[PDB]
């Protein structure tokens, strides 16, 4: 079978392996606390992200720059306060430490113990859209344990360029279709099959808090899709 | 004294934290049975080391474009067979598995449990010229723990270059004088010196194996010095 062929297998970080909705509660709601103040961060977390995606679609179409995701997310900040009107309760300090949010994520109760099992049997790498620095925090924050950590920012372009995927090619010395690319956005999913690897969907119902209703439905071109990592690794490691 | 300032500690790898001699004798006994060959792997393993630094030194002066460390060695590795009269003995796939010890090689005694208390207090990386896909494989192979790995394939420049340097600011998140850099080699310590960081120099006189005699003297402009990771960690994470 592909499965036997398998060599490396990377992953998507962020939603994929880590949740930033909680996290995000819970900045915010220190932020109430300080401020005196009743912002909903749960509405607000999706304005946020929101403004984010239209700044990131701009970057990916080449009508700007190539910028870092965090300060992609440092900017959006600005407008987001400002169109809510509390641009002068927040002084640059305080926006600039309510964004390190995005450097101190869950993991997801599944995480830890699966990355675990499958580093015992693959060379496993990151490979996200986010920074490198900001990566490097949240594997260390969240222990998760990786052989590499793999970023966008290696190629300074955004997914779906098939760029990003050639670094895990070129940095972990594995073909294409050797590498297992691990990931709870489809659109990703699809270009690293376009590239040439195996793909494996990951169902995150919670990524944008128990409200959202997020696409977990299936694809034929999916070469795996899974729950979480612990029916990954009983798929692809299995331990008794 | 600085100890608090440091906030990422990145390491050379190759010799600083792995032996790269054992390997090779170990790797040569295996082909000395396989081919009935007597060949002295410990004065090959100084021979081959020699060709890679006169390659290494084009590529620094410009001479040749930038190519992998494993690809110099897997080049100057040619050239050595040619020169001992071995290139009929040894196919492309032969030669292909002899380089592939570049990427198996040895944790020094102390590096393990050095790297693993460092780790507990500090941001640590791997910062060395090797390539990419070759510290994922050294680093599995010898289990080192570190929090992020980079090397200079991600400049196509080779230490000293500043852009060596500059990717442990960019890609760990920290200016440069809260950074130490830790080696074996002092040329690589000189440049991330004059680059800003803190510079820690591990004295490991069995790099070239048992004849060899490294210089390990300390010197002045060194932030430490120390013989072991176990007596590096020891100055940055007491008790």
């Amino acid at each position: 079978t592909w499965r036997d062929e398998i060599r490396a297998i990377a992953f998507d970080v962020q939603g994929t392996c880590v949740d930033f909705y909680q996290p995000i509660l819970r900045a915010g709601q220190t932020v109430n606390a300080a401020k005196g103040l009743a912002l909903d961060w749960a509405k607000l977390s999706g304005e946020w992200r929101d403004l984010y995606r239209v700044a990131l679609d701009e970057v990916i179409a080449g009508k700007r720059p190539w910028i870092r995701v965090d300060r992609i997310y440092r900017e959006a900040l600005d407008v987001l306060l400002d169109r809510h009107g509390l641009s002068e309760a927040f002084s640059k300090d305080e926006r600039d430490e309510l964004n390190t949010v995005w450097s101190k994520l869950d993991a997801w109760p599944d995480s830890v113990e699966g990355l675990a099992r499958l580093r015992s049997r693959f060379v496993t790498s990151t490979l996200s859209n986010a920074g490198m620095a900001a990566v490097v925090a949240v594997v260390k924050h969240a222990g998760l344990p990786f052989d590499a950590l793999l970023t966008a920012e290696l190629a300074h372009s955004y997914k779906p360029s098939p760029a990003v995927y050639q670094l895990a090619v070129d940095y972990l010395g594995y073909p294409a279709d050797t590498i297992l690319m691990v990931a709870c956005h489809k659109y990703d999913l699809k270009a690293a099959r376009a590239f040439g690897m195996r793909t494996a969907f990951v169902a995150r119902p919670l990524e944008f808090g128990p409200a959202a209703k997020v696409d977990v439905a299936p694809e034929s071109w999916f070469d795996l899709h899974v729950d979480n990592f612990t029916q990954l690794a009983d798929a692809l490691v299995p331990a008794l």
